[PDB]
């Protein structure tokens, strides 16, 4: 399965590494990579932005049609062990990079420290700072399915999933 430009278009710079527009409204990222202090996001106002956040997961919900351009994609809790995503890895250079990964068990982690909710998987045949927010998706039936999003590596990746 070959992600479409419009998959990758949603992928967003934000803060110290990237984010998905999921829908119009909707938009997930690694906690640890998006601004604080800051009163508004794509400068909306905080107060129109309902916002989750547990385990480095991060979703933002708009109240004005962001990505108007896009359909609603299913959001889920990580994915079935064995699944095989791909890790949709924007550069600064504007280079994609695709990356096939086996997805392994959904478990709660420390990592450097922090505790992290998330998905592990195994590399298939790297990532590094910058990376964290790109969304890990797969294709099921008609639809693309994002599932979480990067948030640290080792061989093993390390997604941050919603609870």
């Amino acid at each position: 399965h070959m992600a479409p430009p419009t998959l990758w278009s949603r992928v967003t710079k934000f803060g110290s590494g990237w984010g998905f527009w999921v829908s119009p409204t909707v938009f997930i990222t690694t906690t640890h990579v998006v601004p604080t202090g800051v009163k508004e996001f794509f400068g909306e106002p905080l107060s129109s932005i309902a916002i989750h956040q547990a385990g480095e997961f991060t979703q933002f919900r708009f109240s004005k049609k962001m990505r108007p351009d896009l359909t609603g994609m299913v959001l889920e809790e990580g994915c079935p062990e064995g699944t095989v995503c791909s890790v949709l890895i924007k550069r600064d250079s504007g280079e994609l990079l695709p990356l096939a990964v086996r997805m392994g068990a959904i478990a709660s982690m420390r990592i450097q420290g922090r505790l992290v909710h998330g998905q592990s998987g195994m590399l298939l045949t790297g990532t590094i700072p910058g990376d964290c927010g790109a969304p890990y998706v797969h294709k099921r039936g008609n639809d693309w399915v994002v599932c979480g999003v990067h948030a640290a590596a080792t061989n093993t990746v390390v997604c941050a999933v919603q609870a």
